[PDB]
């Protein structure tokens, strides 16, 4: 309590003594309340939707670009049974995602190229390149740094802002950044390394994982949400986590402990209330992290409870409420015995999963799962399951997947979605003060993306060549999986090095030579999964498509463009 978080709470104080109010209608009852002080959207891209115009009278699409109680609330403590389970099977995990892998502290160098390349590092000097570039700043940064080496912490706050994002300074993220970096940044959540992740493997590679998994002996696979998961990591999970810190030594280990012990297990918050007073709230429990290594412990803390959902399957264990030592002794050597089979039976990606058990007791097995806080979304609480029993219709990170053969024979596992809801992200830019430039080269990376993973999909392939006909053929796509769409290089190159050349499904290399010999989904699987085509707005819109590239031309100017329609059979003259 207070030994900890007291120096962050007093430094926050003593700087605005000037409206500091114990207000004592606070909502908060599961959020420590420490005091108060005085303070105070979504465009869209008019490039893509002006070459989109069939759907401006989509609901689905137009308003995806118009516009709590689960923060405050508490998750009670597992049973005895449960903890032991949680602790031996963490304990295991950490030493299998540690034997071909070493943690390393990550360097300001690296930090200062995040920051130039462009990253969501979730930061509150103007930017933070121009911080980077400030010695004083890294001054600041030496100050917490000793503090945490002496079991303090003075700077590290969060800021609140199924959806609620902590962003804490620029100085305390790279001390995150530096004690866990590693996770990420040296893949220890690769499906190579960890049989259950997915962590790098891109959107082109999860269909050919979710079908490989079903390749593998047992009942249906199961792909269960978990309700507001952040919102149900425990103080337990936390301290499971913490248990990297074991693979860790010399002042990395200390570094790593102090990110875990002061900022994880021992938070500190600021919120706006508009009744607009700064509110100064603590809590020992919830994920609070940056959102990458947030990702990495999800996904480490889900393969753990899914390891033991499996094991109840399994009747590895009778009783949550308490674990006989002949119990811990075949928990121990299931681990040892099948761990990695078990582990290899599954897709995880943060809080999502799927699941392919031995069988379906699995479906029922709730006890360690509800007893672990991590409820299922949108079933009650004691009724089992329902699995898929085709890999096609499993949802996984907001996708399916089609598997779809070429003219030549060849087998494609493509990703797929509600048309509406790839058309509507499309038509979205995140802040304000873009130029038609920017707006431009936005579009235009939404366009490669459809022309690599959703080609497939006839309205998609076609708005896909009409933007990229009407944007200016050399200017570089933007943003503010695996991104190779984010490129100059043409399309077709890219699409071969990715579906054929690079695809470790694929025997056969032989190269396609034009966009002809890429197929796509059959017209009613098209239409199921929300395709404009046999409506009349579509076909016009595909008739005249060259007079709204030539618009959109019109608009950004005498430039240098190219003709990409006539890659599709129809648009050739
Ligand atoms: C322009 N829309 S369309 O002419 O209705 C159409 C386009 C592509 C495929 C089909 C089956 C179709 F009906
Ligand atoms: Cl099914
Ligand atoms: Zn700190
Ligand atoms: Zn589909």
């Amino acid at each position: 309590n207070l030994d900890i978080i007291g120096k962050r709470i007093e430094k926050i104080k003593q700087e605005h003594e000037t409206s500091w109010h114990y207000d004592q209608d606070h909502p908060y009852k599961t959020w420590a309340y420490h005091g108060s002080y005085e303070t105070k959207s979504s465009m869209v891209n008019g490039v893509v939707r002006l070459l989109t115009k069939p759907w401006d009278i989509i609901p689905m699409v137009t308003q995806m670009a118009m516009t709590k109680e689960k923060v405050d609330t508490r998750t009670q403590e597992p049973k005895e049974g449960t903890k032991k389970l949680m602790k031996i099977t963490a304990e295991w995990l950490w030493k299998e995602l540690g034997k071909k892998k070493t943690p390393r502290m990550c360097t300001r160098e690296e930090f200062t190229r995040k920051v130039r390349s462009n990253a969501a590092l979730g930061a509150i000097w103007k930017s933070a390149r121009e911080a980077v570039e400030d010695s004083g700043f890294w001054e600041l940064v030496d100050k917490e740094r000793n503090l945490h080496l002496e079991g303090k912490c003075e700077t590290c706050v969060y800021n609140m802002m199924s959806r609620a994002i902590w962003y804490m300074w620029l100085g305390a993220r790279f001390l995150e950044f530096e004690a866990l970096g590693f996770l990420n940044e040296d893949h220890w959540f690769s499906r190579e390394n960890s049989l259950s992740g997915v962590e790098g493997e891109g959107l082109h590679k999860l269909g050919y994982i979710l079908r490989d998994v079903s390749k593998k002996e047992g009942g249906a696979m199961y792909a269960d949400d978990t309700a507001g998961w952040d919102t149900r990591i425990t103080l337990e999970d936390l301290k499971n986590e913490e248990m990297v810190t074991n693979h860790m030594e010399g002042e990395h280990k200390k570094l790593a402990e102090a990110i875990f012990k002061l900022t994880y297990q021992n938070k500190v918050v600021r919120v706006q209330r508009p009744t607009t007073v700064m509110d100064i709230i603590s809590r020992r429990d919830q994920r609070g992290s940056g959102q990458v290594v947030t990702y990495g412990l999800n996904t480490f803390t889900n393969m753990e409870a899914q390891l033991i959902r499996q094991m109840e399957g399994e009747g590895v264990f009778k009783s949550i409420q308490h674990l006989t030592v002949t119990e811990e002794i075949a928990v121990k050597n299931w681990l040892v015995r099948v761990g990695r089979e078990r582990l290899s039976r599954m897709a995880i990606s943060g809080d999502d999963c799927v699941v392919k058990p031995l069988d379906d007791r699995f479906a029922s097995a709730l006890t360690a799962l509800n007893d672990m806080g991590k409820v299922r979304k949108d079933i009650q609480q004691w009724e089992p399951s329902r699995g898929w029993n085709d890999w096609t219709q499993v949802p996984f990170c907001s996708h399916h997947f089609h598997e779809l053969i070429m003219k030549d024979g060849r087998v494609l596992v493509v990703p797929c979605r509600n048309q509406d809801e790839l058309i509507g992200r499309a038509r979205i830019s995140q802040g304000a003060g873009w130029s038609l430039r920017e707006t431009a080269c936005l579009g235009k990376s939404y366009a490669q993306m459809w022309s690599l993973m959703y080609f497939h999909r006839r309205d998609l392939r076609l708005a896909a060549n009409a933007i990229c006909s009407a944007v200016p053929s050399h200017w570089v796509p933007t943003s503010r999986a695996t991104h190779e769409w984010m490129t100059t290089e043409d399309m077709l190159t890219v699409w071969n090095r990715v579906w054929i050349q690079e695809n470790p499904w694929m025997e056969d290399k032989t190269p396609v030579e034009s966009w002809e010999e890429i197929p796509y989904l059959g017209k009613r699987e098209d239409q199921w999964c929300g395709s404009l085509i046999g409506l009349t707005s579509r076909a016009t819109w595909a008739k005249n498509i060259q007079t709204a590239i030539n618009q959109v031309r019109s608009l950004i100017g005498n430039e240098e463009y190219t003709d990409y329609m006539p890659s599709m059979k129809r648009f050739r003259r």
